[PDB]
């Protein structure tokens, strides 16, 4: 009839002086919001407030010491995976490819940097999306990600609805037990992980071009055999969750206070370790910014070719009030063709404030463009040239170029042109199954981490 | 008050596609009662979403079972009798976990070797029910999975929906177990401060002080010879239910890779889950279900237990003999058990199979109270677990584990304990969706008390 | 029966070569009088050799014993009161190891805290005299370094040829506690296993079972929860002795690199030494050359040290105020510890400085018996370590050690004891070279009452 | 007067019935032997056989465990020192320095081998040696090294004294005493021993050369810290104590019995871990030979131009009666211009046997010569090359390639002519010191690690 099933649905208040320092920050005005009615959202936000969260503070805080060091020039950031999670495509086959898919990126990464990568997936919440328009090229209101509105090309399916808060939640859940699981398991163990870098080397149409850096990386995980070491460390990985805070009825629901067995008691973000700001909804004075300001977690903020120098030290002066290292990264996104020339000057006016964000280089955003044949795609060779450029301007300023965000799956797809594998416009209309932007497929995404690691090796 | 989940729109090998499809065929008792293709419905949405384990635990639970098996660890079961969508909350959850580790603490200490520590959680949502209509002539509730515990006739008919809501309800929750395990609420020595506390308050705090100075000083003998709090810092706490509704069961298979050996059918619905007394016909669909998925299982033994049916679930279950694939679930009654338990070890330890021999003591002690609550007496708990160890001594076998019915709640729904909880007491807090449990000071008294059956 | 060796055929810092000599022209009491050139080349010889310890381990021996001063550790240090060449034999030093070894494992499990194992051995080969002439109307003997044991007066003349026998016997001897140490007789289980046999034996282990039980459940409670026997295999052995013969001490004199600081002094004949009370004068070489090096130093003190000199000993020899550089090591006898040593803690205490305070409970409890031999009460050296406790308890400061002189051996030295050793026993096997030693039940024994004394 | 002093020397007996066995076997004739007289030989034993051992039988039951792993082709063995050590040299900075060069290369060489290195030090006992002529160029009864005889050139000096049994255990406990120490107290920490690499590729001649490896290593090292290696197997290194089985009165007298807590008692020779047998003394009815049959330690035989195949296998036959991986060791001393031909048919034959011997090369003792200049020296070139013959012998018959023996010292001394500092006749005069044969000096012995590391890496 519907092909659906409907689900039915059916605790103490946060304190109110957070509570009152919420409702004055979320008074403040927020673009890109879903147009559900008011009295529904209440009602599944307080289904959300009492449900268990994707996260707990003790990996939040765990996570931020780890991003300190990423801030101080001595770990690298990666962080990475689909453009926008489908609820459809939550499964255990795409989940375990994306994890997998960053765990092959961050060996050689580990390896090429010499110091410990940080690894944050796009994954367990990325279901919301902005639009700049209205009403899309068939005539309908705009998808906006299945938190707020279905994919489908059909009236119905793009009315919003709220009740997606809730199956967001579920299938966030059920994500992140299973990327607990994989993680904890043995798919992430380091000897196997690299065992697949291996095959790829040896079927890539380049792989006698990344041959030698591969043979450096196995006789460097033999020599740690060689020298007794146990296997223990190299067992298991962290991968820490991470979405676009955009929903704002969704990322409030999930907010918690944290028992104070560290040192006081604030409000954590529970939908995720990490958020980020986007291009679209970081007005200095809007509620996501606001939001930000006024939780524990790390956060980010999206910059794009029309951030200043003095903008950029708003942000810092907002978000990271009390000077601490890595609570703040500012994400570099100008497009290949200017990074080297916008991205100095914010660079150095932030390092001027004394403060420690840090800098982790967007090389897609910046870098999309149309084919010919009519789909969104971006071109291997920008983005892996913004990143260049992106080093070159640390490099040259003494900073530390602190991470990459990039839009990857574990899945075959032909989304952006070129690498190794030589991807065409013609190609594109193979598997060209992104629900938003162009990810990286599962070779061209480590194809740019053994680019990236000769960039960290030089 | 509706969520809504699309119905979406590689083959087994055909042998077990042949196995699956027989085991399923034969008679299943205590089955829901909704209509077939609104079932096939909710097993499509869930034949489709991330499982709740993964294989890789399963075989390593399955190893430490082993090892269980062999008498060098103990397997500690416990948690909520009926799990609830309601009460499925981070505080709940949280309080659950505690107490069972709190017990593993002193298990631990106890028994001088690993504890095992499976959770009855994040899918316990079914149970059977001798009679199909109640005391207030209602339709039983069967549990969160199948119906609603409210009493009125709509609330308790048969809703296929909460299959799908009873994995989302797993899935949330053992997201929680694994975060809370790998982050610090597992830490050995945070547990034991609990621990220490229970000792101060307690009205019989006085009485396990001594093994709880003793437990303090071997936690402070290990940081003193200078072990690395790496190993103390995080625990595993596996997942288990009673595997009752076949149709989430068998959505909730998957194939394995064939990285170890050949590829298998596991149930990745939980780690490890057990047959009950109302539906291990020996000829019915769940134990030939069981015969077909790899993990770990058990199956619950009462009075009428012979030794001769129990040596042929032992051969049907474990045909393979591997150490602790099988666990047999001894719940007899604290008067009954040192009788009738004796007969049936021996005939199956006569096999040359090595189960686990694990006591549920709970099952088999329940009464009805002059105020008109379903309760069991601690000290009859107590009596049935010490009765198990005797028979064990007596023996010569190993006594392997409990499974026992708790929450970290300070419920009042079993009699006495240090707390003295009268039958005029647990009108206070009443609050189980089913059977009562021993709250968290008598779940924690009973760890003090099987640890010095364990030290004898 | 002579073994040859030659006299063999970068200058130290100016500051350091000054305050050397300075340290040497003071007067020096109890020294060997042999001639000054034969001494020449004996320590032109011993200025060659490989050192017995190196700095990098006295550095790490310093961080140890810091935990000790600062209350989060304990000091166990032990051996043969004279250690002599005929004696330095694989079974004697294996015997010595294994029981300070033993008397650890209790005293780690009683304290719940680290203990630092520091030998009395591999230089303990002089010894001062308040007489020159003993007993028998001979040159005293002065310990196998100076002279000869045996009683006649050609052995008993001073001989400089024993200083580089002194270091051939030390550096033998330090080698094989390293591979003892190192290759498994220092295993945490194996020594365990010792001590059960030693519970099983002694004619009051029944008084000793209970804590004896308690350590091995506490050792099986870590395998329980998954600790590997990797820091369980090896221990630390610290080598001392009293720096009493300046000729060896000075010759043993090492200018360490200056990847730690600056170049330092250390004093490469051990990893601690100290200062005993005859040699302790103020304004002596003893002191001075105990300012000059680097290592961790102790000084005696008896009955008539007051709060004021005592103060005096840690502003010379604790000028940085660094904890555990200095340990004052307290020897009152047990009818006076309580009495004196609190005057001198309060003193102390009140300077800010951070020593450790150590037991010796043997050298102010000696006797002669009827039977002639010079003898301690085991009864007396429990009670000094018992009023030690107390003084400390009272002033809530660390009671950080203690000093005691054992053997492996089953000798009849000390009286008393669960084998009630007595003035007659003590002729079967009176073996000690110097002062009565606690044998190998006897310093267990006391560890267990020392344990005992920690867990109050 | 003499420029001397002299030191006054002042338990059960072994097993009735395992002296028995050893009477038997020291009653065949034996080569090489000090000419003192009987009655003084048997009291300096007598003395011998009641100090402490250098040794203890755990250890050497451990190296005989990792030396079965060199036997299955899953360890490299290293063995390296001083040709000879004198009493006199035998001093804390050579005895540091030739450590530190024997843990230099092995860095090297696990890195290359991507396995595990054992690590066995001529040290500690190498105090004898064989001659072949019984008076020298200068008319003296020839020096037979410290245990037996005096260096310098002198009658008296060269009169065989037994006391100098004494005076090597002595030494050698004391030189044990202070390896034991330096390697568990921070000299053989890795990170350490590769900074010191590090400097050599920064101060060679040819360290362009080498700088490719070393910067590989150094990744390497660096990638296991980025992984959350902890320092704690890293910060000690195991070096075993080794020497020539020569003067059988010093052997004899340091034989001790095993406690029986492992299998059952038997006779260990704790003067040392592990010892071998000379080209000059391992005659198949000798008593070397003999000896070695009734001892428990691992042993090891040279095996020289003369070798037969059929030879070969008596040893084997004779030594590792019991089929035990890694108790034999057959040492190769070929020459390079003839290792290529001499030994395939030996390693064929003997692994014929079924037999897992331990394949090592000698690359020193059949490649010397005197130069011009009157010095006894051996070119480096040749030294390099009977090692590359030795891998391509093994790699042609798919063995395993087991391990080398070298004779090195931490010293800059001047005996080998080549190498990268090209040291020549004339350049030998500036700083010969070995007491015996020509030795590698510190940075000759590293760069023939790195240049096996290449070999290994083949
Ligand atoms: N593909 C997902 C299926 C899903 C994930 N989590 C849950 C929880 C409850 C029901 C379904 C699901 C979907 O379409 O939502
Ligand atoms: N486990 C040690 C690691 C090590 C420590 N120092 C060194 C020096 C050279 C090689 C290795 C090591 C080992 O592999 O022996
Ligand atoms: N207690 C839960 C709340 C809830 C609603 N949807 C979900 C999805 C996943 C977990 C929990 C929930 C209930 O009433 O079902
Ligand atoms: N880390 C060691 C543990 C140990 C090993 N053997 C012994 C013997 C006695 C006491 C302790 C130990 C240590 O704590 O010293
Ligand atoms: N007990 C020793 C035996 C001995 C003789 N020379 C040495 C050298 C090193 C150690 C011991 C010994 C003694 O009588 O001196
Ligand atoms: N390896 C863990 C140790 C541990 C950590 N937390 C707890 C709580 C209760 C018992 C043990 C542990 C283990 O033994 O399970
Ligand atoms: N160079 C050494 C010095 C030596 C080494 N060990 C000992 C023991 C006792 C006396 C001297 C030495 C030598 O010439 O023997
Ligand atoms: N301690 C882990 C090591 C590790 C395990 N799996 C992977 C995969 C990719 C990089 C590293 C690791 C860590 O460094 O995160
Ligand atoms: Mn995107
Ligand atoms: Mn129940
Ligand atoms: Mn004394
Ligand atoms: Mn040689």
């Amino acid at each position: 009839m519907n092909w659906t099933v409907d689900i039915p649905i059916d605790l103490p208040p946060l304190p109110t002086d957070l509570r009152t320092r919420l409702d004055a920050a979320l008074a403040k005005p927020a673009a890109q919001q879903p147009t559900w009615p008011a009295d529904q959202a209440l009602a599944m936000r307080t289904v959300l407030e009492s449900v268990p969260p994707v996260t707990v503070p003790s990996e939040i805080v765990r996570l931020q010491e780890q991003l300190a060091q990423v801030a101080k020039g001595e770990a690298f950031l990666l962080q990475g995976g689909d453009c926008a999670e489908t609820f459809m495509d939550n499964t255990e086959p795409h989940i375990r490819g994306n994890v997998r898919a960053l765990l092959q990126m961050a060996v050689v990464l580990t390896y090429g940097a010499s110091m410990p990568v940080v690894k944050v997936a796009r994954i367990a919440g990325q279901y919301a999306k902005p639009r700049s328009a209205d009403i899309d090229a068939l005539g309908l209101r705009s998808y906006r990600g299945d938190m707020i509105n279905g994919f489908a090309p059909d009236a119905a399916a793009r009315e919003h609805d709220p009740s997606r808060l809730v199956r967001a939640y579920a299938n966030a859940s059920a994500a992140m037990n299973l990327v607990r699981a994989l993680t904890s398991s043995g798919l992430a163990s380091l000897h196997l992980v690299h065992d697949w870098n291996r095959e790829f080397v040896r079927t890539s149409p380049a792989g006698a071009r990344y041959e030698a850096l591969a043979t450096e990386i196995d006789r460097g995980l033999r020599f740690m055999s060689a020298c007794g070491v146990a296997d223990r460390n190299l067992q298991t990985a962290e991968i820490y969750a991470s979405h676009e805070a955009l929903v704002l009825d969704y990322e409030r629901a999930m907010l918690r206070l944290s028992d104070g067995d560290d040192g006081e008691p604030q409000l954590f973000d529970l939908s995720a370790h990490t958020v980020w700001i986007g291009e679209r909804t970081r007005q200095i004075d809007g509620a996501h910014i606001a939001f930000a300001q006024v939780i524990a977690n790390p956060v980010g903020v999206k910059l794009g070719p029309n951030m200043t120098p003095e903008l950029a030290v708003e942000y810092v002066e907002r978000l990271d009030p009390h000077n601490k290292p890595g609570r703040l990264t500012l994400v570099s996104r100008m497009g290949n063709h200017k990074v080297r020339d916008l991205l100095p000057p914010i660079v150095e006016k932030v390092q001027a404030t004394g403060h420690q964000v840090i800098w982790q280089c967007d090389p897609m955003h910046g870098n999309t463009h149309e084919s010919s044949t009519g789909f969104k795609t971006r071109h291997f060779d920008r983005i892996v040239d913004e990143v260049q450029g992106f080093f070159e301007v640390h490099r040259a300023l003494g900073t530390h170029p602190g991470g990459i965000h990039v839009e990857i799956t574990g899945e075959n797809v032909t989304e952006c042109l070129g690498g190794a594998q030589d991807i065409s416009e013609t190609d594109l209309a193979g598997r060209y199954e992104t629900a938003c932007d162009p990810r990286l497929n599962t070779q061209q995404s480590l194809e740019l981490a053994f680019l990236v690691a000769e960039m960290l090796r030089d």
